[PDB]
DNA sequence: TCGACGGATCC
DNA sequence: GCTGATGCG
DNA sequence: GGATCCGTCGATCGCATCAGC
């Protein structure tokens, strides 16, 4: 079935209105998502943090176009340092972050340009490339030790303060959150090891998956879908993107949304509303 | 993701 | 410069 | 014993890069 993803609720559920918009989006190589307009998309969303996943450049063949950019003057890149055209995430911001690392802290998952850190007054924010299981989980094995330091990591930050972590988890938790559970239970994104990681990830920290928390009934809900087999246009999807909330921020949840509509990649944006 | 293929399983 | 592969999704 | 379910297989799209010449 289709799915239309209901309109943009912007207070807080204690009448509070929201004061930060953040917008995340794999884009599946930056310079052919600028060329598909994506950028002209950002502009009218107008976001006051943007955070981009899969932009397969490196940093000094950064297009032009992201120097017109006013309301997001302030640019963070993390890219691999041995492979070409793969990974690489983008952290943009309206304002200056007080502090920005890269990576996790532990040298074996640092290499491939997939976490940005930046810390905020009032929270800090992740955003993340999390390492696909590959075609005939030929990663998986790779994929569990990922999300074991990457879980460790996350506690640690958000024992400081209160955490947002947003983009590509490359996996889908439940079966409401994919077209084809049924057939897809040995292929990545959707084996028992990453949906039990995932919840490993969600009862450890703690964190609530803002999405969930809003509708947690609402299903044919999803941000990829293959370019191949015209899957886009028959809803055949995943829920692969994520705004992953501290309990804490919560009571400041005015929406989690799904930017089905914006194209130039086989996923969408999501983008999340907050009262801060 | 989807179709084509053989090989169970079902009342 | 063209064409059609590869690695990875 | 006609139908339907089952688990393999192969190919499919797109980006960025490379091989070859
Ligand atoms: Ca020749
Ligand atoms: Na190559």
């Amino acid at each position: 079935a289709l799915y239309e993803d209901p309109p943009d609720q912007k207070t807080s559920p204690s009448g509070k209105p929201a004061t930060l918009k953040i917008c995340s989006w794999n884009v599946d190589g930056l310079r052919a998502w600028i060329k598909k307009k994506g950028l002209d998309w950002v502009k009218e969303e107008a976001p006051d943090i943007l955070c981009l996943q899969e932009t397969k450049c490196s940093e000094n063949k950064l297009p032009a176009e992201l120097q017109e950019l006013p309301g997001l003057s302030h640019q963070y890149w993390s890219a691999p340092s041995d492979k070409e055209g793969y990974s690489g995430v983008g952290l943009l911001s309206r304002q200056a972050p007080l502090k920005v690392s890269y990576g996790i802290g532990d040298e074996e998952h640092d290499q491939e340009g997939r976490v940005i850190v930046a810390e905020f007054d009032s929270f800090v924010l992740v955003t993340a490339y999390v390492p696909n299981a590959g075609r005939g989980l030929v990663r998986l094995e790779y994929r569990q030790r990922w999300d074991e330091a990457f879980r460790k990591f996350l506690k640690g930050l958000a024992s400081r303060k209160p955490l947002v972590l947003c983009g590509d988890l490359n996996v889908a938790h439940e079966e409401i959150d994919l077209r084809n559970p049924k057939g897809n239970k040995k292929n990545a994104g959707f084996t028992p090891q990453e949906r039990q990681g995932f919840g490993e990830l969600l009862q450890a920290v703690p964190l609530a998956d803002s999405f969930r928390h809003l509708y947690p009934n609402t299903p044919y809900a999803y941000t990829f879908w293959t370019y191949m087999m015209n899957a886009r246009s028959k809803n055949v999807g995943w829920r692969l993107d994520y705004f992953l909330l501290s309990h804490s921020l919560l009571p400041a949840l005015c929406d989690s949304k799904i930017r089905s509509k914006a194209l130039g990649s086989d996923h969408c944006p999501i983008t999340l509303y907050l009262a801060l």
